[PDB]
Formats: C-alpha cells, sequence, structure tokens
C-alpha cells in the first residue's frame, strides 16, 4: 500500500488488556483509529463524559477491562457493516460499538456470572443473537438480544465453557468444554431452546429476571459430542459444512459434520458420529481458520507454527485412505493464539490474507524494555505457498481480530442533531429552555450550573462565565461546524478535564470549580488559536 | 522496507498529543512498538491507579487526563544519551520524565506561578543540566533535570511559545506569538549571577526563584521577528537558529555568534539577522540535514519547503542567488517535522518525518473521528521523495528520532528500584520480604495481602475479607526471563495492572462485592493462575 492507496480491509483488533478497539488497515497494518470502549480515554474524554457514563451505565466507576472477542454483526452470513460486538473478560460486560460513528453506544453487564468467555455473532437468517460463556465451579451459555442489547435467555450446562460458534443454518450453537480420555463440545439447538421458553420451562436466580434453562447432560435442548482434550477454539467452516474444534492438549483436530447434528439430537445417531475427521497436525493446535478452496490454517503453540491442511483429505484419511492431509507448516515468532483470514467468518471468504497473533516477540522487533510487544504476522495465502509478509507490534496482548472488506462498511462523515448518543444531553437542555444550535447560556441550580456554549471554529460562543469556589459545573458544547474532520476540543486547564466534540456533536462533562481564580478552557484540537476563554471563580 | 527479520535504525518518540501517552516508534518502519503511560490513566498497564503510579503523579494523582506534548531526550554533549525522556501536559501545566532504562514515566512535578505550559526543549551542551519551557503567567521555565525541580523562572513581556537550546550552554531562546514580534535569548551565565546576586522575587506559597526578564533587563535580549512567529529550531552546526513566520511567509535566520556582541551592546538586537528568506504561506517549522539545507513547513500551502541557508543569506545581501532547492506537498496542513538525529550534532540527513493535521482521503474512512497523518520522506538522494504515510490518533504535536545504538533499556526489572521502593518499604515495616512471602496483614479495615507470583501460579490461592474493607494488594513477579509479564486482574471491581518480571505492582481497593470473587493472572504468563477472595457480611 503505497502512499496515495487505500487498504482493501478494516481490520477490527481487540484491545486487550487496553479495553479499547482498534481498527486497523489491510494490508497496511497501519492501525487507522482507537475506540474507546472499557477504558477511560484521554483523548474522548470518553469515561468522563456524562454521554459515555450514560452508556456505561451500573459499570460507569470502573476504570479499566479487558476487550476480548471482537465480531460484526451479518445478514446471511455476510458481514452488514452495522455493528461490533465485544466482551470484557475482565466484568462480565458486553459492548455494542455502532460503525456508522464508531462509538460505543451500549454496553450490559451480563447477569449470574463472574466472567464471560468467548463471544460470537449468529451468522444466519442474520445476527439476532450474540452468544456468549459465562461461569458462577459451572457454566451459562448467553443468548443476547443484538439489537436490544438485553439477555434474552441463558442455558446452564455441564462442563467449563471455553469459546462458542454458530452455524450457518440458524439452528445449532456450540461451545468447547475446558473441563468436564475425552471433554466435549456442547452443541445447542435454538428451536428447542424457543420451545422451552414459551412453555415456560425455566428459572430465575434471584435478583433478575434473565429465564435460566435446563441444558445439562440428558437435557432435550443440548448434545455432547466427545472430543479430545480440553479444546479450545471451535471454528465454523465457510460452507456451513463441518465445524472444527481445537485439540489444544491433544496434538489433534476435531472436525464435526454440521448435517449430521439433526441425527444426533433425534437419536438416529450417537454423538460420536458427528465427527468425521481426527487429523493429527501438531503440538497445541489453538484455533483454526479456513479459505476458500477446502483448507485450514491450524496455530500450533507449542510448535510456533502455522499448519496448512485439506479438511477433505483429512476425511479421507480418517476413513483409512492413504492421503497427505497436511500440506506445509510455516514458522511463527512466536507462541501463535488465535488466526483469522480475510472475510474468514463469513461466506465472502476470499483466501487472500492469514493474520496470525503470536503471545512473544522475543527477537523481533527493537527492544523497548521489560514490558514487550507481541507480534501480529501477516501471511500471503492467495497462492499454493503461505508466505510471511510483515511482522507487526501489537501493545497489551490483543486476543482476536476480524476482517472486512471495506465496501461492507459505510461510517458516517458528520454526527446528526438526533443521535440517541447525546438524546438526553438534549432533553436535559430543552427542560432548561435551552437551544443547543444557537443558545450559550449558563442556568444556576442551586449549587450546581449548567454552561450551554457553542462552538464554531475559530471560536467558543461563551468567552467567560462566573461560579463559585465548590460549585458542581457542567458543560455543554455544541460543535456546529458543518465540515468534516473539523473535531474541537474542551480543554478545561489544569482540572484533568478534556473531550473531544465532532462536527454537529454535543458533548458534555462535569466537574467541581476547586480552584479560585481565572481559570482557562480552549480548544484543544486543532479546530485559528483564539479558540479560548475563561470561568471566573469566585471566593 | 523492514522486512520480517530485519530491525528498525531508529526509536522514534512521538507525542500521544491528547491521549496523555508517548509513544515509541520503530523508524523507517513506522509501527508503534510501545506506548508509554504518562498522563493518562492505563488500563492495560494499571498506570494512573497503582499506588506506585500515583506516588509519581503526587499532588496531580487525581487528575485522570491531559495532552502530552514535546517529547526530547537528554543529551551529552549536544549529543543523545539515552537516559531520559522530557515532556510536558499542555492542559495541566505538568513535565514529567521517562527513565528508558524502564521505559516508564519516573518523575512528574507541576510547575508553580504558571497556568499552562508550551514548549519543551533540553539544554544540550554540556549536557542535559536544564530542561526548559515556556509557561503562561509569561515565565520561562528552568528545571534541574536531574532533580526534577525547578531551578529558576524568569518574567518576560509578551507570551511565550516555543523555545530551543545552543551548543555552547551560554544561550537559551524562544518565540513571542504576542507582543513584528520578538524571539527572546535568555543568558544562563547572567540568570544564574543573579540568583546567586539575590536579585530575585518569590510568588505565593513557594519559594521558586523569579528573575526579571523583561525589557531593558541585563538577562534578556529581545530581537524582533515577524510576525507572530511559531517554531524556533537550531541547526546542528551550532551556528545558527531559525525562527518560523507563521503569519509571515518567512523565517528569519539569526546568528548565534553574534549573541555575545547583542548583549555587550556592541550590535543591536536586529543585527543578530543574518538572513529573511521567503518561503511560502504559513511557515512553522523548520527542520535541518547534515548539508546546509533547511525542511520547512508551509500550512496553509501543504508543502515543505527544502531551503539551503548560505544561499538565504547572499541573498539576503543582494546576491542574485538561488536558495529554495525544492518544494513537496504533502497531505494536509504540515505542523511539525523532524530530521533523523536532527536536533543533536549526530543528524545525518537520511529521513524527515512530518506531522500533517487532516488526512481526508489519504486512509479509509472510520468515522467522524479521523486519524492525522505522519508522513515519511526519504532525504538521502538529492530531491525529497515520500515513501510512508503513517495514521496517528489523538494529534501528536511533536516527536524525535534517535538511533538505536544510543539507547540500550533493561530486559528485567531489578529489586532496589526506586519506582517501587515505598512499597519495599511498606512491606518491611509489616516484617514481610517480598521475594518470597504470602502473607495478609490486617490493619484497622485497611488489609494489605503480599503475594507473589511464579508462572503458572499466584502464590496465595485465596484469602478473606470483611464487607467494606480497603484491600491493598502487593504482587511481586519472581520470574527471572525476559518478558513474561504478568497481570494481576480481580474480577468485577476494574482492577488491573501488570507486573514485570522482578517488579513489584499495588493496588488498593474497596471489597465491596459479598462472596467470593476471582483475580487471576490476564496477562500471558497459563492456564492455572487463578485464586479466590472471600468478602463476608
Amino acid at each position: 500500500v503505497h502512499p496515495g492507496e487505500l487498504d482493501e480491509y478494516y481490520g477490527f483488533w481487540s484491545g486487550g488488556h487496553s479495553g479499547e478497539v482498534r481498527i486497523l488497515g489491510i494490508p497496511s497494518m497501519r492501525e487507522l483509529m482507537r475506540i474507546p470502549v472499557f477504558n477511560i480515554d484521554s483523548a474522548t474524554g470518553w469515561g468522563i463524559t456524562n454521554e459515555s457514563k450514560r452508556i456505561k451505565g451500573d459499570s460507569a466507576h470502573l476504570m479499566t477491562g479487558d476487550s476480548h472477542h471482537p465480531h460484526m454483526s451479518m445478514t446471511d452470513g455476510s458481514y452488514n457493516g452495522k455493528y461490533v460486538f465485544i466482551n470484557d473478560k475482565a466484568n462480565s460486560r458486553v459492548a455494542r460499538i455502532r460503525c456508522d460513528v464508531m462509538k460505543t453506544d451500549k454496553m450490559i453487564t451480563i447477569p449470574n456470572v463472574q466472567a464471560i468467555h468467548g463471544l460470537r455473532v449468529q451468522k444466519v437468517p442474520y445476527t439476532k443473537y450474540v452468544i456468549c460463556n459465562g461461569e458462577f465451579y459451572r457454566s451459562l451459555f448467553n443468548v443476547i438480544d443484538a439489537e436490544k442489547m438485553e439477555v434474552a435467555f441463558q442455558v446452564m450446562v455441564d462442563g467449563n465453557l471455553d469459546n462458542t460458534d454458530a452455524d450457518y443454518d440458524g439452528k445449532y450453537f456450540f461451545s468447547t468444554c475446558y473441563n468436564s480420555e475425552r471433554d466435549h463440545v456442547v452443541v445447542f439447538s435454538l428451536e428447542r431452546c424457543l420451545a422451552a421458553l414459551k412453555a415456560g420451562k425455566f428459572t430465575n436466580y434471584n435478583g433478575n429476571k434473565v429465564p435460566v434453562l435446563d441444558g445439562r447432560k440428558g437435557s432435550d435442548l443440548t448434545r455432547y459430542i466427545p472430543v479430545p482434550k480440553s479444546p479450545h477454539g471451535i471454528n465454523t467452516a465457510p460452507d456451513g459444512k463441518y465445524f472444527v474444534a481445537n485439540g489444544k492438549l491433544s496434538p489433534t483436530v476435531s472436525v464435526v459434520e454440521i448435517a449430521r447434528l439433526d441425527d444426533v439430537f433425534s437419536g438416529k445417531i450417537q454423538p460420536r458420529d458427528a465427527i468425521v475427521a481426527e487429523p493429527e497436525l501438531g503440538l497445541g493446535p489453538l484455533h483454526t481458520a479456513f479459505d476458500n478452496k477446502g483448507n485450514a490454517f491450524t496455530t500450533l503453540f507449542l510448535d510456533s507454527q502455522i499448519a496448512k491442511w485439506n479438511i477433505q483429505d483429512a476425511i479421507k484419511a480418517y476413513n483409512g485412505e492413504k492421503v497427505n492431509y497436511l500440506r506445509q507448516k510455516l514458522d511463527v515468532h512466536y507462541q501463535p493464539g488465535h488466526n483469522h483470514t480475510s472475510q474468514g467468518e463469513t461466506r465472502d471468504t476470499d483466501g487472500k490474507w492469514l493474520v496470525v497473533l503470536c503471545k512473544f516477540s522475543k527477537d523481533r522487533f527493537l527492544p523497548v524494555g521489560p514490558l514487550r510487544p507481541e507480534n501480529d504476522q501477516l501471511i500471503d495465502i492467495s497462492g499454493d505457498e503461505m508466505k510471511l509478509v510483515h511482522d507487526g507490534p501489537t501493545f497489551a496482548e490483543p486476543h482476536d481480530c476480524m476482517i472486512v472488506h471495506r465496501s461492507k462498511v459505510k461510517p458516517q462523515k458528520l454526527w446528526t442533531r438526533d443521535d440517541p448518543m447525546f438524546a438526553d444531553t438534549v432533553a436535559m437542555a430543552k427542560q432548561d429552555g435551552v437551544t443547543l444550535e444557537m443558545d450559550n447560556k449558563v442556568i444556576r441550580d442551586g449549587n450546581k450550573v449548567r454552561v450551554y456554549m457553542t462552538s464554531i471554529a475559530p471560536n467558543f460562543g461563551m468567552n467567560e462565565f462566573k461560579v463559585k469556589l465548590g460549585d458542581e459545573v457542567t458543560v455543554v458544547v455544541t460543535n456546529l461546524d458543518q465540515v468534516e474532520d473539523v473535531t474541537h476540543g474542551f480543554c478545561m486547564t489544569n482540572h484533568g478535564v478534556q473531550m473531544e466534540v465532532a462536527p454537529q456533536a454535543t458533548a458534555s462533562v462535569t466537574f467541581i470549580a476547586n480552584k479560585p481564580g481565572v481559570q482557562w478552557y480552549y480548544c484543544n484540537w486543532f479546530c485559528h488559536m483564539e479558540m479560548r476563554g475563561r470561568m471566573l471563580v469566585e471566593a
């Protein structure tokens, strides 16, 4: 990607422990934007603005989180560009990002659980539900309503749940049990789950209304396919025909044929009969991604490699044929966890790019101290041979990523005044008699002051206001510029308050006027230089 | 082109801008290798939340944000020594020191008498004894690099913008954006003289020495420069500085040798100037190669102008000569630019980096918030060539490029490190030896819990607290291999922290939440590292 040329895909990377989501240019691998979710963001005021606190809700007091599995919504198994879903492994939260504006717009705490592993989206007919694994010793599969951001129901299971995926028919979800020689993949029949809901075969644990179903062994709702051993990843192939459970402690992967699952649910066949391959690949197989020619790419954590293999040949070998299913092994640097192909989790898998997330970079970059970056490696798989083309230092241990063709995402260039994200601020303003598109007013409410001001580069609509020492001050800034990329900032000097105000947005922030005398506020973002003003704090 | 297996030639220290951090970049890759938290609350490392970082932030530990402005590395003597990086928080009147051995912020001060801080540079020669910055009361601040305390302040007329230093240790310089305006020149020798002679005032409840550098004073000389000048940049031969015209289409070149005679009264302030070349609309900032050329950002024109300094001197004295060598479009609205080792005697003329404020069409769209564009230009050959377009987050104001040989960080922490010394001292008063103990100490409604970690285990499986107890967790990573960072994460309490090999970190929270509460090693250290805090009603 020379200068002047554009990337072909957007990458949505997990921020890991940074609590953000990152947008990347694929194949350049350059970071284009950071979207704050679970962190406190100095740049935007996310965590500190009243709008962001409202979105955070009950968890607004949390300052950190571990951004885990980012997935984008689909319509019938292709990305639709609408939302990106992400979980906080550390605090039992799932967040939704709206891709028109690239900001987090909803966040929920999942009830009845102390941790959240694994998040994926329903593929087909479209993303109605988001699924993830919870724990409290025992496990709960969670089905969340994507558009409502509410928990629909949960299914209690035998075992401890790890990763999840979904099929390409809308009938089934599945998850790996990391603990119960064999472990299992639990398969969830959605039809049967929804039936059981209408019948009223459910419980609520104390202090909530989330309906909990019984999906333990011998339930109608679930079948347990045995698989070795403490498996990790579970990955659906882009033809809808198989899924792969990744051995981890065992040097294999088990391939299951989704068409057989009905027969397992009827008792027409036994759970083991779902499995149609068990190819030995190498030590520590964690995660499998797929191309468009029926090959798979599996990360070998202990071996530090990617194994390319062919799924039809593996099925043939499990039936005693002499065919080589392993195509190639490629060293990676070092300790690969997850890997993802370009549009890989969808029907549009194009077989161009494989990304590998390696946990230890070692000698691969300049030394920068005891805290070291991870390595994200870009692999050209478009040809017969896999080829390592780029090493991407990466911060705070991203767990997972997602790659979408640019044609499927179309962000806004400006906010719109009716956006739900600052609707409640607009509501508050209306209560005070204030029209945000034209007014610069100060409202006095007891020991509170709300200060409504507009900004048009190169100045604020209010030169100054006067408050008392001690007063709780709320500042509502509306950026009335109508030109793309003309972000304004509001910074109240020496109070540790700053926030971006994008074109057409309103933002607000609340602080105590603790310091007496003339305080300066200004436009911190390049919006000029006059954008300046004074808060006179009186003794 | 840095291929897989090849390493970058230089480290870049990039301003975090409004992110409040410093970024470490590989040059010429332009890959972000690390983020050093400074003025921000960092979720990944716990910086801003841990007791160690709160101690370093001091009187500003309540602030949750800032705008990290000018990163500059220490020198000996006109050459980077890799020891420290200094950086200011424009928004909150703070300066911070990063130790490059550990790549962490080790000191932070709030500067007195000042309501905001703009420029920051390091003394070059004989070594980085002082760090200099500009404050609005305006005040010139001289900070003791090593001690991180303000040595003295100098009151001037007009409003200070950017600053630089000479290559002899005699003179500091600053632009005034408000009162032709001026560049104030400060004589260090005469400033130190006046300190010793007691010719200084104090303010308020600080005892910071404040000297008079207003017009007419012995300490300062005001050189007139058009118009609301921005950048002030010292050429790498030490002979000139350039003040950047901004509103005026020019740069002014002052000859540093002439400044003694300006201070003596032998020549006039205006006689300092030896070239005023016209370059283009909006000249903001200049960088230098190692062949006599300068590279100036033209903001309104959106270009870089390469010109020659000696030819501009010749043209100023009537000669019929062409000083302007090339103009280059950049994309778009160039603010600052820096050359590889450019602000030192080691300037190598390999690479120019340009910070442009508007991406517009250069990257995939990503919403109403757009990245800025950091453009890498190859300046080795005759003409300048654009080789790379670097999206950057949150408006980086400034950067510096240092050769990798001059930086040499630690692989591990050491137990005596002053960054956890007071924790170590607190553990000692509790009778605790951090390299071996897993203990719980009870004190009123305080609880101190000391634990060790060796992958894949915490030394303490579980402990018991009452509801509402104030709990400090001190974790010591005892692995001895590089790159085996651990984390401590107490689930559902919004507490996480990195614990690098041999380091100690502590975090204090209230146990608000009854019942079993899991903590674990969030960072890949795995997978057993788990443990239970039992909170009892």
